[PDB]
C-alpha cells in the first residue's frame, strides 16, 4: 500500500520523521523546541509576535512540509492558550498565520495540530537497533514539563503499530474474496482478529506511562480547538490568509485511521443513519492526511467482506469474521474505561457535557457490537 502512505512495519505512521528543519527555518524550530518554559515566562507571545513571515518554498520533500505543520501546530497552539488558564489570543499573527494556512492548504490538512502532527509525525528512535517500545522512543515535541504528552502521544503511536500488523493482511483479504480462495481468506481473517487482540495489551500501557490528573488539567487543554468553544465562540481569525474567523476541532485520536479502516473493511456501517455519531467520524476524516482518507475511500469501494461471508454457510468463516468484530469491540470496551478514568473522575474532582460523550462513545461501540453475526 505504497500510493496510499500506508507503512508494513509502522502502518498510518510516519515511516520514520525528519527531527530538525532547513536553516531558514530555524526562527521556528527554536520556539517549538524550547515551548516547555517559553510558555511559563511571558516570552512566547512577544517571540511569536516579532517574527518573520517566512515562505514554505524551502520545504522540499514530505517530511519536511510534515515536520514544519508539527512545529508550526504545536506553537500555534502554545500561542492561542499560552499558559492555559482562559488567557487567550482570538487573532493569529500574519507571520506565522500565512506559512501555516499555505503549508495547511498544501498537505490537504486543516490549519490546526491534528493526529497526524503530534502523534504520527511527533516520534523518534532512540538506539535505532533497538526495537519500537516505549522503553527506546521518545516525542520531538510537548507543551510543558509533566503534562504526560510523552505518555499519551507515544502510547496511541504504539497502537497505530500494532494495527500495523492486521492493516498489511487486507489485500489478501480482497485477492482472496475474488479469486473465490475460501482458505486464503479465513486465515487472514483469523490473522486480522489475532493482530487486533495484540493492539488491546498495548492500550493497557496508557496506564502505566499517563497520569490521569496531569493529563486532563494541562495536556488537554492545548490539544483543545476552536469549534463549539465559548472560549473562542466565533472561532480564531488567521491574520492576512481568512477575511474572518474560522472554526477546526482539536488533536483528538479520534482523527485515528485505525478504527474507522476495519470499520469499512467488516462492512460496520459507522457513519450510517445520519446520526451524531456518524456526521462525527465523517467530518474527523477532513483532519485525516489526504492518502489516508483516500486509503478508507479503497476499502469502501471493494466489495462487502460482511455479504461475502454470510452468502457462504460457513461457520469456520463467520467465526473469524466475528473474532474481528469483537477485538473491535474490545478495544472500543476499554477505550470508554480510560475515558471514565481520564476525563470522567478528574472533570468532577477540580473545580451534561461528559454524560453525552459516553453515550457518543457507546453508540459507535453498539454500532460495532451489532455487526456481529452470532452463526446465523
Ligand atoms: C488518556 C487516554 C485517552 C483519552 C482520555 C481519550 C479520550 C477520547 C475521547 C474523549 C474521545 C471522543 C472523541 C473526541 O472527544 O474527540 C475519543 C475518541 C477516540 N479515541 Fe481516544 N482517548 C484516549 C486514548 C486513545 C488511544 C490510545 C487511542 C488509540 C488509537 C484512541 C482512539 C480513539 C478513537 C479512534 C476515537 C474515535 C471514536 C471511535 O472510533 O471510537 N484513544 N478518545
Ligand atoms: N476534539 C476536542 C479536544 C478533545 C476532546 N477530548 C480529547 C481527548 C484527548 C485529546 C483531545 C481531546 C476539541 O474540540 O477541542
Amino acid at each position: 500500500s505504497k500510493e496510499y502512505h500506508i507503512d508494513e512495519e509502522v502502518g498510518f505512521a510516519l515511516p520514520n520523521p525528519q527531527e530538525n528543519l532547513p536553516d531558514f527555518y530555524n526562527d521556528w524550530m527554536f520556539i517549538a523546541k524550547h515551548l516547555p518554559d517559553l510558555i511559563e515566562s511571558g516570552q512566547l507571545r512577544e517571540r511569536v509576535e516579532k517574527l518573520n513571515m517566512l515562505s514554505i518554498d524551502h520545504l522540499t520533500d514530505h517530511k519536511s512540509q510534515r515536520l514544519a505543520r508539527l512545529v508550526l501546530g504545536c506553537i500555534t497552539m502554545a500561542y492561542v492558550w499560552g499558559k492555559g488558564h482562559g488567557d487567550v489570543r482570538k487573532v493569529l499573527p500574519r507571520n506565522i498565520a500565512v506559512p501555516y494556512c499555505q503549508l495547511s492548504k498544501k498537505l490537504e490538512l486543516p490549519p490546526i495540530l491534528v493526529y497526524a502532527d503530534c502523534v504520527l509525525a511527533n516520534w523518534k528512535k532512540k538506539d535505532p537497533n533497538k526495537p519500537l517500545t516505549y522503553e527506546n522512543m521518545d516525542v520531538l515535541f510537548s507543551f510543558r514539563d509533566g503534562d504526560c504528552s510523552k505518555g499519551f502521544f507515544l502510547v496511541s503511536l504504539l497502537v497505530e503499530i500494532a494495527a500495523a500488523s492486521a492493516i498489511k493482511v487486507i489485500p489478501t483479504v480482497f485477492k482472496a474474496m475474488q479469486m473465490q480462495e475460501r482458505d486464503t481468506l479465513l486465515k487472514a481473517l483469523l490473522e486480522i482478529a489475532s493482530c487486533l487482540e495484540k493492539a488491546l495489551q498495548v492500550f493497557h500501557q496508557i496506564h502505566d506511562h499517563v497520569n490521569p490528573k496531569a493529563f486532563f488539567s494541562v495536556l488537554r487543554i492545548y490539544l483543545s480547538g476552536w469549534k463549539g468553544n465559548p472560549q473562542l465562540s466565533d472561532g480564531l481569525v488567521y491574520e492576512g490568509f481568512w477575511e474572518d474567523p474560522k472554526e477546526f476541532a482539536g488533536g483528538s485520536a479520534g482523527q485515528s485511521s485505525v478504527f474507522q479502516c476495519f470499520d469499512v473493511l467488516l462492512g460496520i456501517q459507522q457513519t450510517a443513519g445520519g446520526g451524531h455519531a456518524a456526521q462525527f467520524l465523517q467530518d474527523m476524516r477532513r483532519y485525516m492526511p489526504p492518502a489516508h482518507r483516500n486509503f478508507l475511500c479503497s476499502l469502501e469501494s471493494n466489495p462487502s467482506v460482511r455479504e461475502f461471508v454470510l452468502s457462504k454457510g460457513d461457520a469456520g468463516l463467520r467465526e473469524a469474521y466475528d473474532a474481528c468484530v469483537k477485538a473491535l469491540v474490545s478495544l472500543r470496551s476499554y477505550h470508554l474505561q480510560i475515558v471514565t478514568k481520564y476525563i470522567l473522575i478528574p472533570a468532577s474532582q477540580q473545580p451534561t457535557g461528559g454524560t453525552d460523550l459516553m453515550n457518543f462513545l457507546k453508540t459507535v461501540r453498539s454500532t460495532t457490537e451489532k455487526s456481529l453475526l452470532k452463526e446465523g
